[PDB]
């Protein structure tokens, strides 16, 4: 999520 940070990224991915």
């Amino acid at each position: 999520l940070f990224l991915x």
